[PDB]
C-alpha cells in the first residue's frame, strides 16, 4: 500500500508512494521498505532502484524500525541505486546516503535541518555525510543547516550522476550484469570505512541534552507559527 | 594589547592585531587568544568570528624578542584545546594568507569564509619542520588526501578558489559576509551545534603520533637542516639541505 | 632488462619498459622495480619519477614463478611505502588494476590528458585488498570510489584533477621539473610527512567478512566465466557463485 515494486530486466524498482506527504517515512512505509529490500533477492533481480513518487525523494520522518531498515540495506548483497528525484531532507537524506550509488534530479537538494530544530544526529549520519560531501561542507550542513544542491552534490561525489529515474534504471541494468560477488565484497568493505560508529560517551551526553531540551519545543512552536525562534541553549 | 574584541548582535569578533608582522603568533598573542576564546561565552554571544588585521590572517610564527618563546608550543596546544572545547562555533574570516601556525589556526575554526585574495600553505618542507598528526589529518579532511600530499610534500599553496572547490573555504567572502553568517548561526539551536561540533571534531583527526611518527618528528626538529633554512632565509639565498 | 633508469639533477626517472603489453606487471618487472626503488638512494637522488613507456602507464597484471608473484607485488608496495624518497608518478596513459594500485602508491601524480584510471574488478569477478579501496576513497572521494568499485567506471584525467587523484595535468617533462623542485626541499620534512600521510589507516587488515567475501570472489566460477566470455567476445552471464 505504501510502496510500488516493479521489475524490468534484472532490476527491482522500489517506489516510495506517499507523495501527499512528500514521501515522509512512517511505520508502515519503513516496515514495507524493510521487507522489500529483504525479499529483493528472492527472484532474479541483481540490482535495486530506490525512488520516490511525486516531487520529493523523502522530506523526512513522520528509532528502532528505522535502524532495522538501514541494517537491511547495509546487509543486502544487492547494490541500491538511489534515484533521488527531489528533496532528501533529514531521515530522507539518511535514506539517500544508505544507497550504494546516487542519480540525482537537477532540482533535488540534500539537507539536515537539525540545527534549525535543536536535534542531534547519530554518528553514522555525520560520518557518511563527511565522506560524501567532504568534511568542510559537512561542517556547514551540520552547523548551519546549509542546503546541498544537485550541482554541488555532483561536484563532491554525493551525486554520482545528475539525471532521471530512467537513467538510474539504465545504470542499474548495467550493474546487474556485473559479477555479484565482486560487488558484494566492495559494498561490504566500503560500508566498513568506519562510518558505522558507536557514539562516544560525550556524544551521547550532548545527544540526550539536545533531544531533551526546551529549545526543541521552541523550534516546533516558532516553525508552526512561521516566526524566528528565540533559543535559550537549554 | 595584541587583539581586538567587539560584539554586535550576538557575534563576538576577535581580531589578531599584530599587522606589522602579518599577525604572526608568539607567546603573548597565543595567550591572549586563548583567554578571549574562553571568556567569549560570558556575555550573550553565541558565535565567534576570528579574523586578522591588515593584509594577513596569520602568516605563521616569529618568536624573536619573545621572552617566553620556550613556552610557545605548549601555549599553542592550549589555544587549540580551548577552540576544540568551546561550545560556540568559530567562523574564521580568513582575510588574507594563512601560513604555518596560521593555517593550523584557520583549520581549528568551525567554518571558514575566505577573502578572494587569501591562500593557505604549510611551508614545512621549506623549513625542515614536521607537523603534529592533527594538522595533517584535518588538512586531508579539508582539501582531500591528494592535495594534502602536495601541500605537505612540496609546500604547494592552496588558493581561495581551490579552497572553495575542496571545502576548506565554505564561502569566499569579506569579514562583513563572515559576520552576517555568524549572526545567522548565532540564531540556531546552540545545543544542536554543540553536539555536531563535538562529533565532527572527534572524526579521528585528533590522533596521537605513532612511535615512528614521533621518531621522525624529532629527527626533523633536531636537524641542522632547520638551522640552515633559517640562516638561508636570513641571507636571502636558497638553502642547501643535507638530510640531517 | 625491463626498466629504464636515468638520473638528471637529483631526480631518478624509472621507466616501465614493457610497452608491447601496455606495461602490464609480471614477476621480472615487479622484481626490477622493487630493486630500483630500494637502491634509488644509493647515489645522490632525492626524488623519483615513475613512468611508463608508450601509450599506457600500466594496464594491469600479465603472467601469461607466477604463483610467487602476488608476494612480489606486495614487496614492491612495501618498498615504495618505506622509501624515504618522494615518488612522482608521471601517469602517461591508462593505469588499470595493478597499474592503478601502483599509481596510488606514488607520493604525487602528474597525469596526461588522455590517461584514465580504473578498477575493472567487478567486470572480472575479483576482489581488492582493503588498502586499494581505502586509498582510492581518499583520492577520488568516497562517492566516486563507490562508482569505480561497484560499476568499474573509469576516472578521466579532468575528474582526477578535480578530486586530487591527479595533483597536476601534464607531461613527463612537467613531472621531472616538479620533482627537481621537491628534490631541493628538506628531506627529513618530506620523510615525516610521507610516513604520517601513509599511516592514515588506509593500510588496513581485512575484517572477517572482508576475507570471507574476498576468498569467495577469487574462488568462484564467475572468475572463469568472465575470462571465457572475453575470449568469446560475448556478454558474461554470472551466477553469483
Ligand atoms: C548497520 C548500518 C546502520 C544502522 C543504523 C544507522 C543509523 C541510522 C539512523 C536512523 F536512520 F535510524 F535514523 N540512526 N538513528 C539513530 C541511530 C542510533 O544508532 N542510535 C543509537 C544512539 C544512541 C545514543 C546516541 F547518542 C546516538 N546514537 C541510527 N543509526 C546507520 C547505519
Ligand atoms: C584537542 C584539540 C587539539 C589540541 C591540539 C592539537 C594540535 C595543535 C598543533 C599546534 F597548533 F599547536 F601546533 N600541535 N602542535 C604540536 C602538537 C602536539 O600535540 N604535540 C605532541 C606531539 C609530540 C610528538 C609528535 F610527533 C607529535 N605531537 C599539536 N597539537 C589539535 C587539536
Ligand atoms: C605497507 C604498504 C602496503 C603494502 C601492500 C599493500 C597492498 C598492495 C596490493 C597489491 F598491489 F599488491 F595488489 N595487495 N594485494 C594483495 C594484498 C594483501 O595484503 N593481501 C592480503 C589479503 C588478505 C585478505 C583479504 F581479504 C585481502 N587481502 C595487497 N596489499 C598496500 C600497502
Amino acid at each position: 500500500h505504501m510502496i510500488g515494486i516493479t521489475q524490468a530486466e534484472a532490476v527491482l524498482t522500489i517506489e516510495l508512494q506517499r507523495p501527499e506527504r512528500r514521501n515522509a517515512l512512517n511505520s508502515q512505509l519503513v516496515e514495507e521498505l524493510t521487507q522489500a529490500i529483504r525479499k529483493a533477492g528472492d527472484g532474479s533481480a541483481r540490482a535495486i532502484v530506490l525512488t520516490g513518487q511525486g516531487t520529493a525523494f523523502c522530506a523526512g520522518a513522520d528509532p528502532d524500525r528505522l535502524i532495522e531498515l538501514h541494517k537491511a540495506m547495509d546487509a543486502s548483497p544487492m547494490p541500491v541505486v538511489g534515484a533521488i528525484n527531489g528533496p532528501a531532507i533529514g531521515a530522507g537524506l539518511q535514506l539517500a546516503m544508505q544507497c550504494d550509488l546516487r542519480v540525482v534530479a537537477p532540482d533535488a537538494f540534500f539537507q539536515f535541518p537539525t540545527s534549525k530544530y535543536g536535534l542531534a544526529l547519530d554518528n553514522w549520519s555525520i560520518r557518511r555525510l563527511s565522506s560524501l560531501v567532504g568534511h568542510g561542507r559537512a561542517r556547514a550542513m551540520l552547523l548551519s543547516a546549509e542546503k546541498l544542491t544537485a550541482e554541488i552534490a555532483l561536484h563532491t561525489g554525493m551525486a554520482n550522476r545528475i539525471g532521471t529515474l530512467a537513467d538510474a534504471q539504465a545504470w542499474a541494468a548495467e550493474i546487474a550484469r556485473l559479477a555479484p560477488l565482486a560487488i558484494q565484497h566492495a559494498k561490504r568493505v566500503l560500508n566498513d570505512d568506519g562510518a558505522i560508529e558507536e557514539a562516544w560517551p560525550a556524544h551521547k551526553e550532548l545527544f540526550d541534552k539536545a533531544w531533551g531540551s526546551q529549545d526543541v519545543i521552541e523550534a516546533q512552536v516558532a516553525r508552526m507559527e512561521k516566526r524566528p525562534p528565540k533559543f535559550q541553549g537549554a
